């Protein structure tokens, strides 16, 4: 994990204290900010580290199949003894959100008839970029679920608020790309390059930075001169 920005370092410190708890954690941050990497850290730094790390994006699946996917068997079942990461929570159906509250509140998976309810031992982590308290007031997120799910909140800073890290990360990603394309040395970034990198708002944050930098190193294609042209938008040219 790259970064030295105070705001990022306070997140890592926080994660180190939260990881051993069995309490549910909410991660707030923009796309591409490393929320999944932090969730993975919460799992590997916990007592449950030898246990499974199951993950699921509540947008990587049809709305009507969330239920049965979550609770065919489900992610909870798979994460038993382990940890479950749920990205994109602010677009889960209310019923899944009320059922989610029940699994949190009661520690067991509801079973209709026949089978008795299934006891699970799962550390939960969720992630989003909504003002969840705003979705509660909007009738789009359950006030009761939030009152219990947000035991604590990890706020991951966007890249534009970790401005000291933009060049550190850009240089790392550029060097890795130089290795991929067999250039002998990364020749550096011009000041024009650095202005471009630092003045851009990075709506896709670290994912976007890596792709931008890699593309730019490739287009440049040489170690003879410093990299001047940062290609933010490949759809222009
Ligand atoms: N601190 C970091 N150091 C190096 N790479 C990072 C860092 N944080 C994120 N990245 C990289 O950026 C990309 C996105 O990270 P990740 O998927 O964890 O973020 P995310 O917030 O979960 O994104 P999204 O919700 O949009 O899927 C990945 O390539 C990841 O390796």
């Amino acid at each position: 994990l790259l970064g030295e920005a105070n705001s990022f370092l306070e997140v890592l410190e926080q994660v180190s204290h939260l990881a051993p708890l069995d309490k549910p954690v909410l991660i707030i941050g923009e796309r591409g900010t490393g929320k999944e990497l932090i969730a993975s850290r919460l799992h590997y730094l916990s007592s449950r580290w030898q246990g499974p790390f199951i993950s699921l994006n509540c947008a990587a699946l049809n709305e009507n199949l969330l239920d049965s996917e979550l609770f065919h068997p489900g992610r909870f079942e798979r994460a038993d003894g382990g940890t479950l990461f749920l990205d994109e929570l602010a677009t889960a159906p209310m019923m899944v959100q009320e059922k989610l509250l029940r699994v949190i509140e009661y520690g067991e998976l509801e079973r209709v008839g026949g089978s008795q309810p299934l006891q699970v031992n799962v550390r939960l982590v969720c992630a989003t970029n909504a003002d969840l308290p705003a979705m509660v007031n909007e009738g789009t997120f359950r006030a009761d679920l939030l009152d219990r799910l947000a035991f604590d909140v990890v706020q991951l800073p966007p890249l534009r608020e970790r401005e000291s890290d933009i060049m550190l990360m850009a240089e790392y990603f550029a060097i890795q790309m130089c290795r991929e394309i067999k250039l002998p040395l990364f020749p550096g970034f011009t000041e024009r390059a650095r202005e471009t990198l630092l003045n851009y708002r990075w709506p896709g944050n670290i994912r976007e930075l890596k792709n931008v930098v890699e593309r730019s190193v490739y287009r440049h294609g040489t170690s003879d001169y410093p990299l001047d042209d940062i290609i933010i938008d490949p759809f222009k040219r």
